[PDB]
């Protein structure tokens, strides 16, 4: 199996296509750097779980429910382009109050009521997140994943409950252990880069 047909059985056609635009919007093939596009749909499959299933209750308390609803915990700001990401982080300030961050998050929690940036890591954990709060320097909260198991989140605070949390991991294990079966992880353990 090529890691590009790994990638499209993998993860949703959703994702994929949205995954192989930014690529190449960007001037990179996803037919050439297949890590690269297998990465860029985890991080946005994140992304997606992570905002899964939440809703805020009558109480304005954190619930789970597996459209329908409109009271999301979460505002999905990644897979947007430039304009509408910015658009929608503008309106969350407005509304809300929060200071508007210089770089664009993942997600808005409307919960803590901050932003949240999210990494998924084939490396050490401390690696993304110093990477990540280099540059937020910060009220945008981080949420590092690994494949390994391993979580690092600003001030220990994990936001999600452990389920939720256990669900991702989960995602990540099989995603692993299906590249390693086809011998795909070791390349794609090796490409993330700083
Ligand atoms: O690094 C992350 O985990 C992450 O979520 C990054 C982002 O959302 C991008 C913006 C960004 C840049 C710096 C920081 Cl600290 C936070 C966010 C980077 C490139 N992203 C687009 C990317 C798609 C593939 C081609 C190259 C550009 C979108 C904005
Ligand atoms: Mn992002
Ligand atoms: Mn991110």
């Amino acid at each position: 199996m090529a890691m590009e047909d790994f990638v499209r059985q993998c993860f949703n056609p959703m994702i994929v296509e949205l995954a192989e635009k930014a690529m190449k919007e960007y001037g990179e093939d996803p037919k050439i750097e297949t890590n690269k596009f297998a990465a860029i749909c985890t991080h946005l499959e994140v992304c997606f779980m992570y905002s899964d299933f939440h809703f805020i209750d009558e109480r304005g308390e954190s619930i789970i429910v597996e459209n329908a609803l409109l009271k999301h915990r979460f505002e999905i700001i990644e897979g947007r382009d430039r304009i509408m990401a910015w658009t929608v982080v503008n309106s969350i300030c407005n509304t809300t109050g929060v200071e508007k961050p210089k770089f664009l998050p993942d997600l808005y929690d409307y919960k803590e009521n901050r932003f949240i940036e999210i990494g998924v890591t084939r490396r050490e954990v401390h690696i993304y997140y110093l990477e990540k709060a280099n540059k937020i320097k910060e009220k945008t909260h981080i949420h590092i994943f690994s494949f390994t198991g391993e979580e690092m989140a600003t001030k220990a605070d994990y936001t999600l409950d452990e389920e939720s949390r256990a669900r991702i991991k989960t995602r990540l294990f099989t995603i692993r252990q299906e590249m390693a079966s086809r011998s795909l992880w070791d390349s794609f353990r090796q490409s993330e880069r700083g």
